[PDB]
């Protein structure tokens, strides 16, 4: 139902909009590392999601270091697995190509251009796909001017010769904080959005205010993954602040994805020890995070 109604996406005025132009806003789970925690990836819990949680986007997160892609490739086909189970739901899906600890997406920029060339080709004919090419760039000599457009300027033509318009989130400096450079110095295709992450640990007024110039240039943002959590992934559940980030996010029509699908001990981790890896949580199966993401996907 999402992907017939809404079909085509695309950006209009800094704003993502469907095929109708109207505006639409994507809320849904980001999976952990596709190396990690591939189990809770499969049809049955995506489609769980989608019924019970009203999810309609999914990430799937492919570290390429950290013992993802670069060293095991195979992580791939569980890329594919879930674009598939995408489309046969519905629903958008997110392909991120995770870099994190590879500070600088330069460092496997041959293998992203092999990567997202494969993936374009086969799946470039679906409405559904979203390309988000370099999750966190980050460290002090990686920049937006000299290091992830000109990176974005060698991976978007790939994409492009097999997908002309599905949209593209390129990751921003900083742990893709760094919207205002970006939004200084676009990125040409019309179709891009530039990623912007939280963490409701980090007190995040100055942060909404920099999203605003961000978008008073112009540029479109995708907060492509956020937690409850601290910026480590754990030490505490901040659902005050977390609430302050929802309510912002609705009134500015940012789409999102929470991080994330995991039954890890940590506190942004979604699901509990026992949850099963096919769905059908219980109450006391999500944890604190999950809880809360599912009753702000639930009212939307």
């Amino acid at each position: 139902s999402v992907v017939e109604e809404h079909g085509q996406l695309s950006i209009s005025n800094g704003e993502l909009v469907n095929e109708r132009g109207e505006q639409v806003q994507l809320k849904g789970m980001s999976s952990h590392g596709l190396q990690w925690y591939g189990q809770f990836v499969n049809y049955e819990s995506m489609k769980w999601l989608r019924d019970d949680w009203g999810i309609n986007v999914f990430r799937a997160a492919m570290y390429t270091s950290s013992g993802g892609y670069i060293d095991d490739p195979s992580v791939k086909e569980k890329v594919k697995e879930a674009v598939e189970a995408a489309i046969d739901l519905d629903i958008y899906v997110i392909i991120d190509w995770h870099i994190l600890s590879d500070n600088d997406p330069n460092i496997y920029k041959e293998e992203a251009k092999d990567f997202f060339d494969e993936m374009s080709e086969l799946y470039g004919d679906y409405p559904n796909v979203i390309y988000e090419i370099a999750n966190e760039p980050n460290g002090s000599d990686v920049t937006w001017g000299n290091q992830i457009k000109p990176y974005a300027e060698e991976v978007i033509p790939i994409i492009r010769n097999n997908d002309p318009n599905n949209i593209i989130i390129v990751g921003t400096g900083t742990w893709s904080q760094d919207v205002h450079h970006a939004a200084d110095n676009q990125l040409a295709d019309p179709n891009v959005m530039y990623a912007f992450h939280f963490y409701a640990g980090t007190h995040g007024q100055n942060l909404r205010d920099q999203v605003d110039y961000a978008l008073d240039q112009g540029a479109a943002i995708f907060v492509s993954e956020w937690g409850t959590s601290a910026a480590t992934g754990d030490g505490g559940v901040f659902l005050d602040e977390a609430q302050v980030w929802i309510d912002f996010m609705d009134e500015r029509n940012l789409s999102w994805a929470n991080w994330s699908l995991t039954h890890k001990d940590e506190s942004s981790a979604a699901l509990m020890p026992g949850a099963n890896p096919t769905g059908g949580w219980t109450e006391a199966e999500l944890s604190p995070s999950g809880t809360f993401v599912r009753e702000k996907i639930r009212e939307s």
